């Protein structure tokens, strides 16, 4: 008070085993770098039917949090002067040009504002080069507009291909040699599509995830991390890209990291929660706090919320996206919104089933949503918001899970 402080230290006596049992998470890790000190928690088993208990070194899929590594490796080459964030990647991939996708800058690709579809799957492509060649041969089809946020794995595949062109290594070699090994981690590459690797192919521990987050701190607390990446280059990832409104996902988005929290407490980070496992990363460079949670269960979303609420009681206020949904509305207000919406070859069909909206997702999946005012809906249970988009006045697109899907 009179002479100033930084706040309280790491949470004392936080029983992550109890919280994990309350949320019925099979196993996972939480790791926290706070005021120069690393604290880790492990709970449960690596497998659902029991077996080996999770230890500090257990590996969990990072899912989309892999993107933070890919972008960090891009910005690392930025400080070295080997690439330019605002130049069209066609100048860095002149062989691929021989296109709307190559007119995008690395800033746009890492920010999901490059106007690209969410997915392009090619399991037979042996390289990011052959993967890109096949994607550029597709018809342009239904793509979101450049400059607006629409989550895209394709953008991160292109960004990974730029890394290969600049360094002369494969993406897996570059990320290991330039990032994974110098960070001092045992992070492994999962055996998946080469074209999906830059978007979601890394796996490792929560402690090792924190090591990446420490790199983005104003003081990383380690000379090995300090010399690894240019602080001026990484700060670009700490700044929002203008015009990127990631409705339903985050309050903002920069070149490789989401922004989470209200004004005055915006945190950097990234989540990954496909495939029945969860990964959550949050970074606050100013306060010097990094938190990462890994779990092998979809209930890790509930555990993350309980960890955030528990950390708040310990004077650590993690930034999270908690938007104010519009008031509930009768489902009939969405009569003009029913139809099919497409992003690349992905399609979502919207219908009205009694009082709720029903979303038919690709892959046979299905989700119900609560109808709200202003063309907005809330996923039943999780509360994740989506919305239908009108041309300033008919509806022509759907914003769902951070992706723009144009109405057929």
């Amino acid at each position: 008070g009179p002479l100033g402080g930084a706040g309280d230290g790491a949470p004392v006596g936080l029983d992550l085993d109890r919280l994990a049992r309350d949320c019925d998470v099979v196993g996972g890790q939480l790791a926290l770098h706070h005021q120069g000190t690393l604290t880790t928690w492990e709970f449960g088993t690596e497998e659902h039917a029991g077996g080996r208990p999770v230890h500090v070194g257990s590996a969990f899929p990072y899912g989309s949090v892999t993107k933070a590594f890919t972008a960090t490796a891009v910005l690392q080459l930025a400080g070295d002067g080997d690439l330019d964030l605002d130049r069209p990647v066609r100048e860095l991939l002149p062989e691929a040009e021989a296109h709307p996708a190559l007119a995008a800058t690395l800033r746009q690709l890492l920010s999901h504002t490059a106007g690209l579809p969410s997915d392009h799957d090619d399991e037979r492509a042996p390289s990011l080069r052959r993967w890109l060649t096949g994607f550029l041969a597709l018809p342009v089809g239904p793509w979101p507009a450049p400059g607006s946020f629409s989550y895209s794995n394709v953008g991160y595949g292109i960004a990974g291909r730029v890394v290969e062109a600049v360094t002369g290594l494969t993406w897996s070699e570059a990320v290991r040699d330039f990032l994974l090994h110098p960070l001092g981690t045992a992070i492994t590459v999962l055996p998946t599509d080469p074209g999906s690797l830059p978007a979601g192919g890394l796996a490792g521990s929560a402690a090792d995830l924190v090591r990446l987050g420490r790199l983005h701190l104003d003081e990383p607390g380690d000379p090995d991390l300090a010399r690894l990446a240019d602080p001026d280059a990484l700060r670009e990832m700490a700044r929002p890209t203008a015009g990127a409104d990631p409705f339903g996902l985050a309050d903002g988005w920069g070149p490789g990291l989401g922004r989470f929290g209200p004004a005055g407490n915006r945190w950097l980070g990234h989540d990954g929660t496909l495939d029945g496992a969860t990964c959550h990363l949050r970074i606050h460079p100013g306060r010097g706090t990094v938190v990462a949670l890994t779990t092998n269960s979809p209930t890790g979303q509930a555990l993350w919320d309980a960890v955030v609420d528990a950390l708040r009681d310990a004077d650590i206020d993690v930034g999270v996206h908690r938007p104010a949904p519009p008031p509930a509305i009768a489902a009939a207000a969405f009569a003009d919104c029913t139809g099919t919406y497409r992003n690349g070859d992905l399609a979502v069909t919207v219908g009205i089933d009694g009082p709720y909206l029903v979303l038919e997702l690709p892959g046979g999946a299905r989700e119900l949503a609560q109808p709200l005012a202003h063309r907005t809906f809330s996923s039943r249970g999780a509360g994740f918001l989506g919305r239908f988009v009108t041309d300033a006045d008919a509806v022509h697109a759907l914003q769902y899970s951070g992706r723009t899907l144009l109405r057929e």
